[PDB]
C-alpha cells in the first residue's frame, strides 16, 4: 500500500465507524497532533481520544488529496469537511486540512488543522434574542 | 506555469516582502479564506489584507507541498509554519495548512487552515 492508498484506506475506514480498524493504521508511538490541542501519542490514545466523541455517524469529505515521496514513504496532505452525528443528535462539520507520514502502509504521524474555537462552539448544548 | 510552480513563486514573492508580486499571481476575483476568519474577494482586497499585518520580515516555511490535477489547472495543498517580525519586534509562527487553486498561472481561490486563538494569542501586545 502507498502512502496515499494507507490514507485513502485510513478515511474509508473511519467514516464506516471502524475506529479499531482505522487505528490500526496508525504505527504504535504515532504522533497525532491536532494542531491546537495537546499531542497525543501512541496508537491508544490515539484510539481513547476519538471515542471521547460519542458518534453514530461520520462523514469525513475529502475534498483534495496529493501525495509526496514514493510507493513505500511519503507525506500525504488532505483538505476535508470532517461531519459527525453525535449520539445525542448534534451535528458537527469541522473544516479541516490534515498532513499524514506514512512510512510502509503505517501511519507515523498525523497533524490536523483546524480552529478550535469553532469546533467547540458546535459542540455547545429565551437566554438570548 | 503549472500549478505547483505558481503557488512556488508566490510563496517565494511573500517570503521576500514583495506583495504586490505575490497579490499579481492572485485573480482579480481571488476567492481568500482564511478558514475562521471573514472571507475576502479579489486582488485588490487580498493586497489591503495582506497589509494589515505591519510585518518587517516574512518566513513562511513550506513542510510539504503536492499539487493535484495537471500542468494547467489543479489544487495544491501545503503544510507550513508562517513566520512573521513586526515592525514593534513582536514576532510570530503560525502553524497553517493551506489549499490554492490554479488555472492557468493564476490563483483562484486560496484556502488557509489554522487556529484563530493561536493568532490572536501571538498578536498579544
Amino acid at each position: 500500500m502507498t502512502p496515499l492508498e494507507t490514507v485513502q484506506l485510513f478515511l474509508a475506514r473511519v467514516n464506516a465507524l471502524d475506529l479499531d480498524g482505522a487505528c490500526a493504521l496508525l504505527a504504535e508511538d504515532v504522533v497525532y497532533d491536532n494542531v491546537p490541542m495537546p499531542t497525543v501519542h501512541g496508537r491508544a490514545a490515539a484510539r481513547a481520544f476519538l471515542s471521547q466523541l460519542p458518534a453514530t455517524a461520520i462523514d469525513w469529505e475529502t475534498h483534495a488529496i496529493a501525495a509526496t515521496g514514493d510507493a513505500a514513504r511519503g507525506t500525504v496532505l488532505t483538505e476535508r469537511t470532517d461531519r459527525f452525528t453525535l449520539a445525542d443528535g448534534r451535528t458537527l462539520a469541522i473544516r479541516v486540512m490534515g498532513a499524514f507520514d506514512v512510512a510502509d502502509g503505517s501511519i507515523t504521524a498525523w497533524r490536523d488543522y483546524f480552529d478550535l474555537g469553532q469546533f467547540m462552539a458546535q459542540m455547545a448544548p429565551h437566554h438570548h434574542h
